[PDB]
């Protein structure tokens, strides 16, 4: 139905097949039937109000890392008691606001954060439910930038320190430790590191309960990778089976914070061809690194599919921005295209538009959704929106 | 005067010493007195309306890469005849709009772009002034992402193809080739590659004039690096001397498109300390990769200076965003700091806030300027501005 679409909407834009979002979520929801579980969608992947609303209708939870994400989630209909707040840098304002919104719990990453939360909870006269993120010091075997389970990283804390922090939250009248948490990385293709982390944390948890800490949740975070380059993906059946075995003897509600695996595939970046240039061939498209940062930031390769029915040769698919990092795919293989032909960059639903900028003074793109029905879920930015907040200073 | 400042403004924010911008510009303006020259500030570095206005009062020009940047420049007071438009991906809309705004010239990067411009100029009944960017196939010796002078890159075209394109623009009644241009890279510390490029392009230019092409400008682009890590910088006296010698026998107006070297130093990212965390020490600050992308994108190291008068040890300075790439400086050395202490990340005036995003749902920062006088040049974004264009879809 691309024809009606290209007639009423100009490129480049993000297009989301919502069914894939609803099905991916439903798979996590059912992968855990033999137990009580909560699937907290990691907003950082994609926080569009419309998609969050779709997830809310499915009674989804939300893994937030800022007051901004918590506000989005609540505004989209997600129940506060299904909202978890992570973050190594939550500010007093964010802490206070979260406590007043009655979310599930604050996942603390430092002892100083725990003391900060206590002071704020105390002034508000409430007992703050908290979870503690531990760094099981395990290599997730992914890209260094999205690998977070090693001791080298700023996320979570070691076992000894965690044990101390927990005891501390127990004694406090303004803290209530109710959960253990861990997240070793993103875009993970190997299930061993995850399982190893589950066992180690299940051990510390068992230890925690013996010390009086009343745990009610076991949070494994997110991290399951998608098939960007046709690689084999960690099956949910094996994932769940692994975590259930790692939790032997622990009657706790399992929590998953999937992000990428929920929205990646449903989103695609539709962009039009502007020029073809020639030893090497360059296919200049109207979308750029400001719209899609993954390739340059992580050297990520997303598939490129021609949408317009039209001699296949090697070519670099590039955008309009003035930098060399602005090329979507090096040595790609496509048929000769002409000005106006449309192509789609695949699996850009996660960390796609959420990391997008206005670099080179390019307005943020139009975002469309398909619900079987094409509707706008984010209007395109006007040129004037780029400098709206700079006008008074002029 | 940091005290009055921290009393009326909350962190994190960008602070610009405008004098440094005015002096850096004046240095380029005078580095070429023995010749006619035009300094076209590359907006991509920093397009804030206030700074562009300051540059306009100094009769500065503008190197733009989008209609958005051209509009900003014009709105800030830059004369259209001092505006040059580069870009490998200009769309028909941008081309048409530029031609109607009477800018200096369009710097074309492909033969198909040249034909596209011709068709549009023809329909508007005007003779479009154009410049042609050539790829002198020279390694600028910088970071691959900002290195653009190799044949491997999508910028410019080889000599043979350029010669053909020029002849083509000469014959056309809707094109008027008036300039040759080249830009081999950014953050360049070695003056040899630049000079080598100047000589080669000066040769092709001399050749062009012999073929009837009436050249009036010689554009060397930008690219001069700054001292991020106390390295030696290419002096302007040597830069100018080199280009003048490379231009022997060519009476042309020299054009420079400096960006970084104009604004880098004048801007600083003031951020407050939230927590300290401990084998390794982590200094958690309230600014993040969404606000300053350079470290993660280019592995760039900007100096970190403590602003608050307050045992120096090794520590990773990190932001609040959920990613490992979100650390400003690895193994930095700073005194023990406490919640509330202020620090400034140096030389972030270029490609700082212009590549900033709202990732993790964090509003764009407040930008302040000093004019000896502290005034806001960009109001901070409200939480609601993050999802303003998503509300109707909800
Ligand atoms: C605490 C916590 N929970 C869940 C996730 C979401 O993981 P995922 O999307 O299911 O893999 C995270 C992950 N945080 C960082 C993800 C960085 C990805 C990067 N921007 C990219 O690949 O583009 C988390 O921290
Ligand atoms: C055509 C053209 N003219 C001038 C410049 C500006 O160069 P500079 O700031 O004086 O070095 C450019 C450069 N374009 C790409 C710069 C990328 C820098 C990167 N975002 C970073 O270092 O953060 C140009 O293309």
């Amino acid at each position: 139905n691309y024809e009606e679409l290209f007639q009423t909407h100009k490129t480049p834009f993000y297009l989301y097949d919502f069914d894939k979002i609803k099905q991916a979520f439903l798979n996590y929801k059912e992968a855990f039937k033999g137990r009580k579980s909560l699937i907290c969608y990691a907003l950082k992947a994609n926080s569009n109000l419309s998609i969050l609303s779709l997830l809310a209708h499915l009674e989804s939870g939300a893994d937030c890392v800022s007051i901004g994400e918590i506000q989005r989630a609540l505004k989209a209909g997600i129940k506060p008691y299904r909202i978890v707040f992570s973050g190594v840098g939550k500010s007093a304002f964010e802490i206070e606001q979260a406590l007043k919104l009655n979310i599930l719990f604050l996942n603390v990453e430092s002892f100083m954060e725990l003391k900060t939360i206590e002071t704020i909870a105390q002034s508000l006269g409430i007992k703050a439910r908290i979870s503690i993120r531990i760094n099981p010091n395990i290599d997730a075997k992914t890209h260094p930038y999205i690998s977070t389970g090693l001791k080298e990283n700023k996320f979570g804390v070691g076992e000894k320190e965690a044990l101390e922090m927990f005891l501390w939250a127990k004694k406090s009248a303004f803290l209530e430790p109710v959960s253990v948490h861990f997240h070793i990385g993103s875009q993970l293709l190997d299930l061993e590191p995850i399982i190893e982390a589950s066992q180690k944390v299940a051990k510390i948890a068992k230890s925690l309960i013996a010390l009086g800490i009343d745990l009610r949740f076991f949070d494994v975070g997110g991290g399951i990778g998608v098939s960007y380059e046709n690689e084999e993906t960690i099956k949910l059946y094996d994932y769940a089976q692994g975590i259930l075995n790692a939790l032997q003897g622990l009657d706790l509600t399992i929590i998953c914070e999937p992000g990428r695996s929920i929205v990646a595939e449903s989103g695609e970046l539709i962009t039009q061809v502007l020029y073809e240039k020639k030893n090497k061939r360059f296919v200049i498209v109207d979308a750029g690194m400001n719209d899609f940062l993954r390739p340059s930031l992580y050297h990520a390769k997303h598939a490129i599919r021609v949408i317009t029915p039209s001699e296949i040769s090697p070519c670099d698919v590039v955008g309009p921005v003035c930098e060399s990092s602005d090329t979507f795919l090096k040595d790609a293989h496509l048929p000769e295209l002409e000005p106006g032909d449309k192509i789609a960059i695949e699996k850009v639903g996660a960390y796609g538009s959420s990391m997008a900028s206005q670099y080179n003074s390019r307005p943020k793109l139009l975002e469309l959704a398909l619900e079987d029905k094409i509707r706008v879920i984010r209007k395109r930015e006007a040129l004037e929106d780029l400098w709206r907040l700079e006008e008074e200073g002029l």
